[PDB]
């Protein structure tokens, strides 16, 4: 089924995303699609994102699908 991006470590506020930060899992509710990982790289989050949190569109500065 449909995988989303999930935080693979705590991602602090205002921190640019790296590939080691993002895993993919089938979770609900559904978040940013796992195929968008590659383009989230270097975008910043606007809040701290705890380990295992699904990344949602409103958490990433500048994201529009």
């Amino acid at each position: 089924n449909q995988a989303s991006v999930v935080a693979n470590q705590l991602i602090p506020i205002n921190t640019a995303l790296t590939l080691v930060m993002m895993r993919s899992e089938v979770v609900t509710p559904v978040g940013i699609p796992a195929e968008d990982i590659p383009r989230l790289v270097s975008m910043q989050v606007n809040r701290a994102v705890p380990l295992g949190t699904t990344l949602m569109p409103d958490m990433v500065k500048g994201y529009a699908a």
